[PDB]
């Protein structure tokens, strides 16, 4: 019953652009809506990934790694998943992996692969594939975790035990000044009521 | 090490605007990135975790599927909605939920303020969990009120199959599922 009408360029960005999309709501009566938009066309359907790790091994605990970065748009520090925008053409998996090595080190093995979901869809039309990814930390591969982590990425590494995940945000929230990722706590949030 | 320089205004919008921010590195070396801010309360909005709760059944977690001119397409999202000026994120989640799905819920727990596209925007929300007694007559004909301007489409998903469940409708229509919904159905089967 809804669809747009027009996408008129307000200001175009070296990475990221703004447009007054003009729409049909469902009364026949138009509406408009500020969106984002990358500068730069997806080649590959999604635009990245966030990549779920899990730190396996015996003797401990099963670990998320999570990563605090210093994120200008915020002003801060967050707490994410490890992220980042598909190369032309390149899977979601090989992405995944590749994300995976370079902000934390560890070479992992795909346990599976999300479709496209939206990251702000009242904003953007910004498109990911969450990849769940398995680290085996008893292999050598794993003992020394020396990160790639590409040029103007400053990134730390910090791996959180699935068992305790919520609470142990909560405490990092109110010990520093950090932000965590809303999908970061809507999966931690997830763990407990399980259960 | 880290911290902003300066903030210099590429285009205001009526909503939204688009700012080059000017920041240091680690290195002493400075950096610029393209930042989005509103034109205009500690976190911007709630996402509703909106539990309908009722006995000889599965526990279903009750989802909104909205037109998302950015997306130039229908979302699967959590209810939600933007704070109003002196509210509680609480009220904020119990009062979006009554006007997009006509539920009438209890809070369960509030999340601290959490980024919602921290690459991009200082957008932060309070992830609110609701359980609602769908048994209770309150929710027996539940009528949604929603806003001027607000259409909304409520879908209840049951909890104990919601992954698969959503995978299905992905495929099933020309539809996208929000990464927040996505990432809680995953940590339900991950979870244990
Ligand atoms: C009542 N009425 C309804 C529409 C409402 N509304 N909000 C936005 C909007 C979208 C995304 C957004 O993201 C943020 C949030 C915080 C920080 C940085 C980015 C902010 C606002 C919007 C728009 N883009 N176009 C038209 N209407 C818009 C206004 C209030
Ligand atoms: C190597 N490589 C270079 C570009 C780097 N980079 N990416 C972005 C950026 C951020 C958010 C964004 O959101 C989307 C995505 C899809 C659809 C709609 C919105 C897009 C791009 C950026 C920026 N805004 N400012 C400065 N550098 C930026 C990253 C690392």
């Amino acid at each position: 019953k809804q669809y747009i009408i027009s996408e008129e360029l307000i200001s175009e960005g070296k990475w990221v652009k703004l447009e007054k999309t003009t729409y049909m709501d469902p009364t026949g009566k138009t509406r408009t809506w500020e969106s984002v938009k990358r500068t730069t066309r997806k080649e590959q359907t999604a635009d990245g990934v966030a990549v779920i790790p899990v730190l396996q091994r015996t003797l401990h605990y099963e670990c998320i790694v999570l990563v605090k970065q210093f994120r200008p748009p915020m002003g801060g520090y967050c707490i994410e998943f490890p992220a980042g925008l598909i190369d032309d053409g390149e899977t979601p998996e090989a992405a995944a992996l590749r994300e995976l090595e370079e902000e934390t080190g560890y070479k992992g093995d795909i346990a599976e692969c999300s479709p496209a979901v939206c990251m702000d869809p009242g904003l953007s039309n910004c498109t990911i594939h969450i990849v769940t990814v398995t680290i085996n930390g008893d292999d050598a591969e794993n003992a020394r975790p020396k990160p790639k982590p590409g040029d103007g990425e400053f990134v730390e590494v910090i791996s959180l035990p699935k068992n305790d995940l919520l609470q142990r945000l909560d405490a990092l929230v109110a010990e520093e000044h950090l932000t965590v990722d809303a999908r970061v706590y809507s999966y931690a949030l997830a763990l407990k009521h399980a259960n």
